[PDB]
């Protein structure tokens, strides 16, 4: 049955152009348009309620029918835009979806190419479950790639029908000219009619580390030096592979001496490491600079982190060697020879980062109005707070920025005063830098948009009115 064989193709599908034609395959059989909010969720379900498909309607149904949603009618008067595709994009454009709103979502890449691995807190693993995780991803679990997590989340985001636009850059804003007419977008390249005059009431960034609408300050601290190198290997799935167990974090304090057995053996000095095994195996290491250069890995010192770590500066074999070096000494061999994966553009897939310059926006949200027209934005994710690797906080305040944002976006469509909104917003966006699984509340199963179900003892007057006036305009 090939509306059933398009269904099936697009959700076990592996590759973000896979995921398109087999969703716009299934649109085209089922007769629907992609994009068409949760109209088109409900026409795509009714017409395939086939047992197999089941279990996965009956869980996105079971959350788009929290009473917070009601019921896709609360934000649906509302239209978005939502600039990035990474995870936290994805994840705020289905809370979007579910309101009620109209989403588009433009990217400017055309893959998902990062093999990188991802820590989960329970809450955003029981989160995940609860969207059809399981009829997404095959495949401890504590973990995933970031790519594997895009796949996840755009095949939700489609099936809720958000319209996503893909190889388009997010470059600005185009003001209302007068009076009636609304905020547009600036796109690279000159995007076509629809996106060029697609407009829009709220614009959620998460374009990652490096971007933030102009208008927005970040705050940038810069401490002490800290080396990240992270690397990915082949996993044939072997039995003896398969058997390694993997390394949470190890450290000083935590678990150490084993430092001491490396650095004799190896001559390689770190901080940290983490083994996790996933679609690749992967490692994370802090490493000493003083290290890096005496093996070779950086070929001067550099007071500046970004020439420090800049292509000039690293030697790729020396990396490559390290790297190879420190993940067999954690493994103790048991991996085999281990085969470097390769890499967005065919290298071998290691790599050197800053771990030191952890950026923070100075609000997670502003208003901007112009000829009577506003237009709500709002930060998630890695360009709203930048995460420590290591610590693996980045799925997890990423997704509770998401939460946040469509709760304001939510209190944005009911009518409250934009002050209003942004004082609430940044009332909770004050948690946001010390949230643990240990300060939350303990019951993830009922985390929802509300924050008081995620936030214990809540204070949603933190911020005035008037500590976000100048956030308005
Ligand atoms: C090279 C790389 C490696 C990483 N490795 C790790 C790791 O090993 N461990 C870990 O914990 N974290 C790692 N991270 C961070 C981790 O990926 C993020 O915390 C997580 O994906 C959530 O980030 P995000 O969704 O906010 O932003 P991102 O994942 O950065 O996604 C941003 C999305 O926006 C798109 N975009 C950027 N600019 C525009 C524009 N102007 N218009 C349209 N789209 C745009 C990007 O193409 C990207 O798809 C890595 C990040 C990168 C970039």
């Amino acid at each position: 049955n090939p509306a059933h064989d398009h269904f099936e193709t697009f959700v076990q599908a592996q590759l973000c152009q896979d995921v398109l034609s087999s969703f716009q395959g299934l649109c085209r059989a089922l007769g629907v348009e992609s994009g068409g909010g949760l109209s088109q969720y409900h026409k795509i379900k009714a017409q395939l309620n086939y047992w197999s498909a089941k279990s996965l309607w009956a869980k996105l149904d079971k959350r788009a029918s929290q009473p917070v949603y009601q019921q896709g009618q609360a934000c649906t008067n509302t239209k978005c835009l939502v600039v990035g595709a990474g995870p936290c994009g994805l994840r705020a454009a289905v809370e979007l979806a579910l309101l009620g709103a109209r989403v588009v979502l433009v990217e400017k890449r055309i893959k998902f190419s990062r093999h990188n691995v991802l820590h989960l807190w329970p809450f955003t693993i029981h989160d995940l479950r609860a969207l059809g995780a399981a009829a997404f991803y095959g495949r401890t679990l504590d973990h995933i790639s970031i790519r594997q997590l895009q796949l996840l989340l755009l095949k939700v985001a489609l099936l809720l029908g958000v319209e996503i636009h893909w190889g388009v850059k997010f470059t600005g804003l185009q003001p209302p000219p007068r009076k009636g007419s609304g905020w547009r977008a600036q796109l690279q390249p000159n995007p076509p009619a629809q996106l060029a005059s697609y407009e829009f009431d709220v614009l959620i960034s998460a374009a990652g580390g490096k971007f933030v609408p102009e208008g927005f300050t970040i705050r940038e601290m810069r401490g002490k030096l800290a080396i990240g190198i992270t690397a990915n290997f082949v996993n044939g799935r072997t039995v003896e592979e398969t058997q390694v167990p993997e390394i949470s974090g190890v450290a000083r304090i935590y678990n150490q001496k084993f430092f001491q057995s490396l650095l004799k053996a190896t001559g390689i000095d770190l901080e940290n490491i983490v083994y996790y095994k996933d679609e690749t195996h992967y490692f994370v290491m802090t490493a000493k600079k003083q290290c890096l250069l005496r093996l070779g890995v950086l070929r001067q010192d550099l007071s500046e982190t970004d020439q420090l770590l800049g292509k000039a500066n690293v030697v790729p074999e020396a990396l490559q060697r390290f790297a190879r070096a420190a993940a067999d000494f954690a493994t103790h061999g048991k991996l085999g020879k281990l085969e470097f994966a390769q890499d967005a553009r065919g290298r071998p897939d290691v790599a050197a980062f800053d771990f030191t310059s952890m950026m923070r926006a100075e609000s997670s949200a502003r208003v901007q109005e112009k000829h009577g027209a506003r237009l709500l934005l709002g930060l998630v994710g890695d360009c709203l707070v930048e995460p420590f690797w290591p610590l693996g906080t980045g799925v997890a305040r990423g997704f509770l920025a998401a939460f946040d944002a469509a709760w304001m976006v939510k209190r944005w469509a009911e009518g409250a005063g934009p002050l209003e909104v942004l004082a609430e917003r940044e009332s909770l966006y004050q948690l946001l830098s010390q949230t643990s699984p240990e300060n939350m509340h303990r019951n993830v199963a009922q985390y929802g948009l509300d924050p008081a179900t995620r936030y214990p003892n809540l204070n949603l007057r933190a911020v005035t009115p008037n500590q976000v006036q100048d956030l308005y305009d």
